[PDB]
């Protein structure tokens, strides 16, 4: 009956329209507190994210769940201080993205099922602040110490009955993998959030997941490098098909008869460290929305082709709220 | 006539005996304050680390330098804490090691060099607490990040005084590699320390090394798996040469006329999560004197093969208080 934020547990209607798949900084652990200057400050950063979630606030969003992991910098300080002076929900997370230290890549699927439980249940660091989603991550085949992340993922699930969401690199096709490792370990599909999958245009791959229980993440919708063609960084980050196209795949998969197994989402972030320098202002000048992108456009472009209320209002309010309520496997 | 240490600015005086190569644990950013269960617990850690220094101080060593950069996982306020605590001098470092996250490793020579100066001539973090050196490291040679690195630490060592210390693969004659970049950004060699030298038992590298006015690390005095054959992880990383065969390169370096070259330390940590689990018990097993080594057998046994009162005083106080001393090129 209850999800965690940042600010403490939520009732489920508490939570209505929600993005699952955003950060308020794109970083690795550490850095945010060792270099806020490569942000301006630490308060510049805090302002634009204020700024940017009573926006995405006025435009409707009551909640995001910052997918950042200790290895993306995830600093749920941040995240409680901005949630409280812009009044969104946050759900924060536990799980590894793909760039662990040696301290996390050296251990054991045990090792690392006691440190996402830690983050769950009794709470990040030393603040009491509680995850509410594990995220991991592949990017193509999964590596060794990838597929022990997952299964740790599929541990510390289904012992607290909070749901798992990755990254993928959706050309490749990691969905299925994940899928694979997930079962292995007796998780629920119903469990996970396959993300980053408007990445692709197969839609076969996706539909045969989504006729698996799995949940699809399309959350990287305003991610486009076009009329950027010459910007060879943010190429490879964005790609070059358009915000429609990709906005045309939750149409698709409503069509195919999976709409309560959508997820919509932006995948952004008011800092971002780990890559080019100068990303985020490339970024902020394709998508000047940011994360308000989905209700500002998204569900109005959908309308506009036939989606009714009713499915748009059950894709952004009651997926999130299943997905997210903490849910344990029937014994 | 000062150097920064994790209580502030202490005279050359102060220093006294000085550890040069050594660390309160060995981690990775972010590790200690996300799971410090992984060591027991903060304070389980903090107390260890009491223990230690004060037992290394009861043996004489007045002053150590945590070469913990921030990749390393450094917290520097868990230095302040303990060098308070035991009452030891613990100077604190900059630089970066060779597991650097995303945010760091796509950062130009330029940016990495202003966030050096930051630790320097500012603080670490939100502290104040200003680094008094400047770590780097190479396994091999070098690569492109690594050499941004040396570059800049180069940079930052001219502009502030600083030292430079590194870590190296000694059997592969990192050094060389190492040497030549840092010449090419026209830094003096006596600003540099050429680390784990005593990892290899080519004497020839190292006086040639030695011969161009840099300074020797014969930081890994008590490493030695001798006796845990049988354990791959702990002979992978402490090697099969015996402790008193690395001290006789202390006596080898003196004979060759570099005494005024040499660094001595040990190495030591009193946590270590970076490797295998366990390694820290089994080191601990194999040196119990940790940080009191030094002083407690490798003087004696040197005094014992020869070496004069003056020679082990001059290494030991001397050489530390001039390699830490901030001296910038002459005009
Ligand atoms: O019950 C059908 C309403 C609904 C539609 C879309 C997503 C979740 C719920
Ligand atoms: O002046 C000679 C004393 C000395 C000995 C060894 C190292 C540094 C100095
Ligand atoms: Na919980
Ligand atoms: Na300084
Ligand atoms: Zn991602
Ligand atoms: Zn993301
Ligand atoms: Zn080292
Ligand atoms: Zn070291």
């Amino acid at each position: 009956d209850r999800i965690n934020t940042v600010r403490g547990p939520i009732t489920i209607s508490e939570a209505g329209f929600t993005l699952t798949h955003e950060h308020i900084c794109g970083s690795s652990a550490g850095f945010l507190r060792a270099w806020p200057e490569f942000f301006g400050s630490r308060k510049a950063l805090a302002e634009k994210a204020v700024r940017g979630l009573r926006r995405a606030r006025a435009a409707g969003v009551r909640t995001i769940v910052d997918v950042s992991t200790f290895d993306i910098g995830r600093d749920v300080s941040l995240l409680a201080e901005v949630s409280r002076a812009a009044d969104v929900h946050i759900v924060a997370a536990t799980g590894l993205w793909f760039d662990p230290p040696l301290s996390m890549r050296l251990r054991s699927v045990e090792e690392l099922t006691q440190f996402f439980l830690r983050e769950i249940q009794y709470g990040i660091e030393d603040t009491g602040i509680r995850a509410g989603i594990i995220k991991v991550a592949t990017t193509g085949k999964a590596t060794p110490f990838q597929e022990l992340v997952l299964k740790a993922a599929a541990r510390a699930s289904l012992a607290t009955g909070v749901p798992v969401t990755t990254h993928t690199a959706a050309s490749q096709r990691d969905g299925e993998q994940q899928a694979a490792i997930f079962e292995s370990e007796g998780l629920s599909p119903s469990r996970v959030c396959i993300g980053h999958s408007d990445d692709t245009d197969d839609l076969s791959y996706l539909t045969a997941l989504a006729a698996r229980g799995y949940l699809i993440g399309l959350d990287h919708i305003p991610h486009s490098a076009i009329g950027l063609e010459d910007n060879a960084s943010a190429s490879a980050l964005l790609g070059i098909r358009s915000w429609q196209t990709r906005a045309l795949l939750i149409k698709a998969l409503i069509d195919q008869g999976y709409m309560k197994q959508i997820l919509v989402s932006n995948d952004w972030l008011f800092g971002f460290s780990s890559y080019v320098t100068n990303i985020m202002d490339v970024m902020d000048r394709v998508n000047p929305d940011g994360m308000a992108f989905i209700p500002l456009r998204v569900i109005p472009f959908l309308r506009e082709k036939g989606v009714p209320q009713e499915t748009l209002a059950g894709i952004t309010v009651t997926n999130p709220a299943r997905f997210l309520s903490p849910t344990l496997r029937a014994s």
